[PDB]
């Protein structure tokens, strides 16, 4: 069998040697990547929506992996980003995201709850996203500057290529394991939800990413692939940008 299934049905895939990919199932299919540095840190990436599923990603990554530190990256200002922050901190996590992710974050919060509790299109979900708080991280960085981690010399790069999903995203790459994280602005189909994007500067956005030698490329939403994740978002960005007239 090829994943392992958890409560609030999170499903966990391997895609690697010490990296796995942890859906949300119950919110868009929302992934987060999990993956061990060889001295013990385990480093997440995303995060599922609400409480629940963070709960029950923390408890599995405490189970099979047995971390000696966890970080945790939010790769934009959305749930599927900073939902996690809240049991991430109570966990004894290190949560880290760019200044502007944590700005946008707070400028949500004070949005109405119910009104914005109306996108969930069922009770159960809408229950459980308006029992979360949703908070920013702890650890911030400059966004343009981006951030490199080092673990016993093991890198982990988050960096800014430019506006597209939301104002704010950033993507992940691990140089080692040639993995690139590129979050909510790879979308090899269609784009998705624009209330934050940018859909004019996507295409060179998601440009920057080709730099990137990337082995395999991991969306927000959705299966990953290869490389060729980043060229079919960036034809997506562009029949989109015609078909709107910008
Ligand atoms: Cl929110
Ligand atoms: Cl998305
Ligand atoms: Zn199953
Ligand atoms: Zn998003
Ligand atoms: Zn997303």
């Amino acid at each position: 069998s090829d994943h392992v299934d958890l409560p609030y049905n999170l499903t966990a895939t391997k895609i690697d040697s010490d990296v796995f990919v942890v859906t949300d199932r119950d919110f868009y299919s929302s992934n987060v990547l999990v993956a061990k540095m060889l001295d013990g840190t385990v480093v997440i990436v995303s995060s599922p929506f609400e409480n629940l599923g963070t709960q029950t990603l923390m408890d599995w990554v405490a189970k099979t992996m047995k971390p000696k530190k966890v970080v945790a990256i939010n790769t934009h200002f959305h749930l599927d980003g900073t939902g996690g922050n809240e049991i991430y901190k109570k966990m004894g996590a290190e949560t880290w995201s760019s200044d502007l992710t944590k700005q946008l974050r707070l400028e949500e919060n004070k949005k109405d709850r119910i009104k914005a509790a109306e996108f969930y299109k069922n009770e159960d979900l809408k229950r459980r996203i308006l029992s979360s708080h949703p908070v920013p991280a702890d650890n911030v960085f400059d966004l343009k500057q981006g951030k490199v981690f080092s673990f016993s010399n093991e890198l982990v790069e988050v960096s800014f290529p430019g506006p597209a999903h939301s104002p704010d995203n950033v993507v992940v790459y691990f140089p080692k394991k040639k993995l690139l994280f590129g979050g909510c602005m790879i979308k090899p189909k269609e784009l998705g939800y624009l209330g934050d994007a940018n859909v004019k500067a996507w295409p060179d956005s998601a440009r920057r990413l080709k730099k990137f030698d990337a082995k395999i490329v991991i969306p927000g939403h959705g299966e990953w692939g290869g490389p060729e994740m980043v060229n079919k978002t960036i034809k997506v960005a562009e029949k989109a940008v015609g078909e709107m007239r910008l």
